[PDB]
Parts: structure tokens; sequence; C-alpha cells
């Protein structure tokens, strides 16, 4: 069967991947007692956009649910699936003659049928007529709430849809639940995105020099991923935090745009992940700008390495993800006590939520077509109302096929530290004279992507992690030399 | 005063640039009979967005009118300008405490005042109160139609604006007319974006090898522009057309995504331009993939080079831009005849609109904060209803301070050639036995950015252009002398 491929050494992704997703979705809907025979899933693809009211085109990236089901890269499409038979129909825009001048070849419907291995291809302007002839009982459309953005996913619509019976409640929970469990074909793509992004992280560690701007490494990373990996997009805006900016969790956005000069003595926290054919990677490396950990940097770093490997060591089916978050909290507190930043009973520190002062984010999240993938909080799964834990993007138990990030960190964040020092229940644990030395340290995050297996996990990421590995990598003389 | 700067060798852009733009806008408004005393210009900045319903953030790029007036990089702002005094007030988001954890320092209003050199800074939720206290006669908001996209620019709104008198017709043509004429400070930025993008094009010509994917050069271009120029964005999606793809004017979008392997004997047409602090560049270089022009490639290429230099040499204040387009058409037809592709009377070819078969787009467009800059078709200026010319993004006369692209091209586009061959009014000019050799050739576009000056033009772009220069650049020399 056909494959998506960007040539060179890039991954061939079989279009059978998306056919399998459609089949799995149908199989799940068929078991839902509320789904009527003769139902048809109706999805609307993303459309071309421009910047504001300008005619400056925005590079099109497909909507994630549509991509999961069809793998279609072109804007302006719809796709439907007959639930009972699994038959798929792709609807493509009927393009004007001038498209040939400005945009490229006007491909035939047969070209698209062969390209995407769907059962049928029609034009978008025929969708009402085509669906009518199929005499569906009900159209199943996609509407629901993303539990990370809080946004409502907008359901498909077309001229004439009002003439049909439409249900917009059944589909969203079902397709989300399919996306949560990755197929072997999807795992092959996530192995690849992690391979290329890991290589890119290594090249960045080799390239970093005191005096560079943070964004020079953002640029280098994205250049490696695109030129060598075929990754035209990143999975999220690159986070290239040096010095105190490494305490800012999502540093790098337009308001803080990776524009600091890296200085001797800084820690770097680089959270970057290329995207291939709308599949994510999400990796963070932490390391000294000058290639040599100081004693304080080694201590903080190895604390996070300890929680990282303890969590990965414990992860297996049936483990409750909030228990892993609490395990990381406890290890951080133990290590910060060993360092002298903390004193007293770690049990009591845990009871006072002191861990969240140092790690004010969730331990990790589902990953897939989106970096913060869907399905973390389905109906019946509640958010835990405690510092740190309330930022968890899922409170589920682990099962095979789930893909998770494992991303403990320790940060020295002034407003959180100051709050803790004002609270007698927490201040007694904090040694002010030692902590003072760590003001402006930034932080350390060690982020791996893993897959839950029957007996444990599979690690997808492959970057240097021990202090020795990191220092060796940064001192390496050799491979990637743009102009 | 303060400047925008991304360090290293990047350009320091004084915030005074935006102060001057506000001043110029007020000066224009004070002369406008539709404008009464006590008016306040109210602009709304862009907001941050995410991909579809996901929480994947999209990198924020400021809305172009707002950028022109204020130079503000942060999402969620508004900005107002008192027309009579010129006093500027920036409104910034009142951020949640958690911003300090996730996004960075919660800067003070004073920080933004110093940063942007405005007269006052307030929080966005206070805009109704602050405007009420000023007792304005009317709020002037921005609404109009972009003549390239057809889109309606959406006016500012805030909770309570219905309590004010609002006019949404006066401002748009006036701010557009200011934008058409670049200040010396703006020209400094456009010289810089052309400098960096030119360097990047030269690095690309040096790096191109048979066997590479088109997108490898897209990547390399953008990497040069960001790491060396501080250009986080491109001005438009890179067009890296090799072989027959060079006939596709805006190749490289998601449906044709720069994914062809470059072959020996191919021509390349690379239209790429980095953006710095929301100022554009727009440059096209055409060259043989293997570094050596064939006789056929040299002939097509030098035809476009001739029209490029003819137009640049003719441009000056008072010139009607459609006359430059017709000049390019005539030169292309002459040179296609000199190559044996066409025969007969060039006067007759022109009369038959044959030029548009080979150049089915406008000769060039205004450039500024947007690659297709505003103001090409103000009220009164009409689109010419002919092939090629109707695609012109302006039919204005040239004046000092305008910034234009000059981008003639010749392409071999099958459905257009076949239309001509089926049309008795055009078919006899075409020599099939010679044209057949150019089927699948793709095309050549040579695109320069220029400023209209009192005496003619200032060429901003600095890339190799002659056959000799290009071959040398690709051989690693980079080496050449610009048009003057
Ligand atoms: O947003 C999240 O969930 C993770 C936490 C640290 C950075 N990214
Ligand atoms: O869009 C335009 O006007 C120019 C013509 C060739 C490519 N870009
Ligand atoms: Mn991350
Ligand atoms: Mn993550
Ligand atoms: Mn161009
Ligand atoms: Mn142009
Ligand atoms: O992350
Ligand atoms: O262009």
């Amino acid at each position: 069967g056909p494959s998506f491929w960007l040539g060179n050494e890039t991954l061939k992704v079989p279009l059978a991947l998306f056919a399998l997703n459609r089949q799995r979705l149908c199989e799940r809907l068929r078991k839902n007692p509320a789904v009527q025979a003769g139902s048809i899933v109706v999805l609307q693809g993303g459309e071309e956009t421009q910047r504001y009211c300008t005619d400056t085109g925005v590079l099109f990236r497909q909507e994630s649910f549509f991509h999961w089901a069809f793998g279609v890269t072109e804007p302006g499409c719809y796709g439907v699936i007959d639930v009972d038979t699994g038959k798929s129909t792709l609807f493509v825009p009927r393009l004007p003659a001038s498209h040939a001048t400005w945009m490229g070849k006007i491909h035939s419907k047969e070209h698209f049928k062969e390209k995407y291995a769907v059962d049928d291809v029609q034009y978008v302007d025929e969708i009402a007529s085509v669906l009518t002839s199929q005499k569906p009982s009900v159209l199943l459309t996609l509407r629901g709430v993303n539990t990370d953005s809080g946004s409502v996913c907008r359901e498909a619509s077309f001229d004439g849809i009002s003439k049909f019976e439409v249900n917009n409640t059944i589909l969203h929970p079902e397709i989300v639940e399919c996306q949560v469990f990755k197929t072997d074909m999807e795992l092959e793509v996530l192995r690849y995105t992690n391979k290329i992004s890991s290589e890119a992280h290594r090249e960045v560690m080799k390239a970093v020099k005191v005096g560079m701007k943070e964004y020079e490494l953002e640029s280098l990373f994205e250049h490696y991923c695109y030129s060598r990996g075929g990754m035209r997009h990143s999975s999220y805006t690159c986070i290239c935090g040096s010095g105190e900016n490494s305490a800012v969790l999502h540093y790098g956005h337009a308001g803080a745009p990776n524009d600091r000069t890296i200085q001797n003595g800084d820690m770097c926290l680089f959270d970057m992940g290329g995207e291939y054919y709308c599949f994510a990677s999400d990796i963070t490396c932490s390391f000294p700008a000058n290639g040599k950990f100081t004693a304080d940097q080694k201590a903080v770093y190895e604390a996070v390495l300890r929680s990282s490997r303890a969590v990965m060591g414990a992860m297996k089916p049936g483990v409750w993800w909030p228990d892993m978050h609490r395990l990381a909290d406890r290890i951080h507190l133990e290590e910060l006590a060993h360092m002298g930043i903390l004193s007293g009973s770690v049990d009591a520190m845990v009871q006072a939520h002191l861990g969240a002062v140092f790690m004010p984010h969730g331990l990790g999240h589902f990953l897939g077509i989106d970096v913060h993938d869907v399905g973390g909080y389905p109906e019946g799964v509640e958010r835990i109302d405690e510092p740190g834990l309330r930022s968890l993007r899922t409170a589920r138990h682990l099962q095979p096929g789930m893909v998770l990030t494992v991303e403990p960190g320790i940060y020295f964040i002034d407003h959180l530290l100051d709050e803790a020092l004002a609270d007698p229940a927490r201040a007694s644990f904090l040694n002010r004279e030692v902590l003072q030395r760590f003001r402006g340290f930034g932080g350390v995050r060690i982020e791996e992507d893993v897959v839950v297996t029957d007996s444990g996990i599979e690690l997808l990421t492959c970057v240097p992690r021990t202090v020795e590995e990191i220092e060796a990598c940064m001192a390496g003389c050799d491979a990637f030399t743009p102009f």
C-alpha cells in the first residue's frame, strides 16, 4: 500500500495506519448501544487561513482528529465513515483552473483515492447529495471539550446538513478513547519523531557556546529536524531557557522570545520536539552552558535524574499516574534535604505539599498527534485539587499502548518560594541561608517519551542523561555543519 | 531612546520609528475635513491563538496595522492615540499570578512604558474608564477591505464601546496611505531584511546539490535568517520550485510542499524572504540546479534579466506602474522571438495579450510590514481588465518612498500555452517545433525589492544576477555588482 514519505532518510508511514484507526473507531462505535445502524461519521478537515485580514498565507497543518482518521494533508476536505461497513469517503475541493498556475497540479479524484487508500473520493460541493443517496440514519459529528485548552471542538457543517439527523455527543468520547491507545504503526512514527528530535538535541548540546543567543539553538534544532527529518513543523514552540529563564516552564513564546545571551555558569533547559506528519515528540534536555556541572548544578540535576528513573522503573499497567507524581515529589524533597536546602521530616513536607513549590506542574501527559494529547480526563476521571497534582493532564491508571511523557523537574521560582517562606507550615522546612544561593538558578527538567507495555515501559527518547554522558557529549569535536 | 534588538549582528530598531508613524497619522488626520477635535484612534492588537481546539500554542505575530503604529510584540494589547495632541496610550493585559511560573516575568506598566516609549500604559480591562475620562468626541476605529485578500479588517471592540460615538470609515484609508510611504527609519529595516535574505539566498545557491529535496534549501534559508538575522518568521511560505515546479507561482504550500528531488538539468526558482520585527523582504533567485546554465536556460534567464533591468532603469516618480508591466511584457515577447519560440510582429503579439501567457501575474507589488502591502488600490484607482495586468496588486503612479517588488518572470505553463494554441488570434505566433523543447522547463523569476526615490530607485536586494555571477556563486565564490 501507499506511504507518506519525504525522501532521503525520512520515515515511510503507511496509509494503512489511518485505515486501521477508522476500523478501530467503527469497532468501538458498533459496541456503543446508543449508536443506530446506518450511522455515518462526518468529519470536517482544516481550512486554509491567512494572517488577520492580509493575503499572507499561513502554512497549513491538518486538524488533529481529521488527521488521526485520514492522514490528509490538503486543506478544505471532509471525510466520512460508514459505521456498519467501515467504508471511507474523502471529499476534496473542486479547484478552479487558475489553481494550476498559482498552486500546482489539479489532481484527479482517482489520484486522491490511490494516495490515501480510501474507498471513494467525491468533491466537497457534492457532500449533501452523496450523503443523501446513502440514506443514513444519523450523522455522527465531533463536538466536545479539550481538557487542556478548555476549548470546544467545533463539529462539521455543510450546506444542507440541517436536512439530516445529527448527533454531536456520541463521537467525541469514542474517538478520543481510540487515540489514547497507540497502534504499532503509530508507535513506529513516535519512535521516529523521538529519534530525530534526540539527534537534534545532541547536535544542540554539541553546538552550545557561551555568548550565543538562546534562539540560535532553537534555529539549529528546527533546521536539523526539517532538513534531516522532514519535520516542517515543531510540535510546540521551542523552549530554550538559559539561566533564570530555565525556571519559566513554557519560556520562548512571543512575550519571552528566547532572546537571552547564554552566560558562563548558566544552566540550560531546552524543551524541543519536532513534528513528523502531525505526530509529536516532546523532549527536554538540561545541561550546563559551559559543559561542566558545578557541585550545585550536579546536585539539582541528579535529583531530577533520580525521580526520572524511579518513575520509569515503577511504571507498568495498573499504576495510578498521580502516585507516580507523588513519588517524584517525595524523591525531590529527599534530595533537596540531602543538599541542605531542606531540613526535617520528609513525611511532613509531603503532607504540607512542599513538593509542588519545586515542581509546580504535572509529572507528565499523554502524547500523540498533539503534544498534550486528548483523553487525560474522560468522564469518571477527576482532577485532584492539590498543588502540583491539579496541573496533571491525566489522573488515569496506566494501560498498554498509552504514550506518556515523564518530565519531573526542580525549579527555583521566586513567587512560589516566597509564598512557602511566609507559611509557617512550610517555612520550617526551608533553610533560608542555603536556599538564597539557589535564587536565580533557574531549574532542571528531564523529559523522556515512553510507551506503556504489558510489563513496564518502552523508552522512545535517546539523549545523554548522566552528568558524565552530558559532559562527554558537549566536549565532542565532531557532524552537522550548516554554512 | 530604546530600540528593539535581538543581539549579535542584528539590527537595532528604534521605537522612535513607531512614534513617527503615530505622528504622521495624526498630522494626516488633522488635515482631513471629516475629523473633528477630540477624536481618539483606537486599535486592537492581535490575540494569542492555539491550533484548532488543542492547547498547542501558535507563535504570535502582531497584526500589521497595530505593529505599524506601536511596534508591540505582546499579545492581547490595545493602543489609542489622541489625534489633537498625539498622546499615545498602550493597554496591556493584566496577567494572572501563574504567568510568572509558566510564561515569565509579569512586567510592570512602567516597564512597558519605557520599552515602547509611549506616553502612558494602562491595563486592558480599564480601557472604557480611561477613554471615558478623556471625554472624546468620537473613537476612530479601523475597518476596510484588503484589496489582495478581499478580507474585511475587523475594528476594535471592548466592553462598553457602545457608550461612545464610533466612526469606522475615516481611519482605514488614512493609515493605509501613511503605510504606503516609508520613513527613513522604516527603510533602514527594509535594507536590513534585504541584506539578510540576500545573504541567505547566496548561502542557498552555494549549498544546492543535485539529489537534494527542495525543502532542504527552505530549511537552510530559514536557519540562516533566524540564527544570523534574528528572523524568527518568514514573510511568506518559502517557494522552492525545482524543474517543472518553477512554473507554479506559489509552489511550496501544504498541498505541494517543496518535496521534489532536484534533478540534473533542472532550473530552480527560489522565492524566499525573512521577516524581521514584522518587516518583510521578498526575493526570488533563479538558477540551474547543477550550477551550469544550458543554452536554453541562459536564453530564458537573460530575457527576464533584460526586463528586470529595463524596468529598474525606467522607474522614477510619475511613472504609471502598469506601463512598467507592459514594458516587461514587450521585452519578454521580443526575447522569446529572438529565441525562436515566437515569430511575427511583436506589436501584434502585444495587441493579442500574448505576454500574459508567459507572465500570468503582476510585475510587482507594494512591500512593507506585509509582503503584499496595503494601499495598491485606494478609491479611484481601477484594476485593468486584461490578462496579466488584472493581477497587478497596484495601478498607482510611483512616488518617492514607495517600496515595490520588481519581479518579472517567464514560465511555460501548459494550460495557458494550450489556450493560446487553440486561439486563432494567438496560435500563429507560437513555433511548436521550438516551444516543444521548453515544455516542462518550469520558469524563471527575478525578484528585486526597490525603493522609489526622487531620482529613480534604490535597489535593496543584493544577490548575484548575471549568468556569470550566478555560476560563480554556485561554485562557491560569492563576485557580483548590483544594478545601478
Ligand atoms: O505543560 C506541561 O504539562 C509540561 C510541564 C512542564 C512543561 N510542560
Ligand atoms: O503574488 C504575486 O503578486 C507575485 C507574482 C509572482 C509570485 N508572487
Ligand atoms: Mn516538553
Ligand atoms: Mn511534555
Ligand atoms: Mn516573491
Ligand atoms: Mn513579490
Ligand atoms: O513538556
Ligand atoms: O513574489
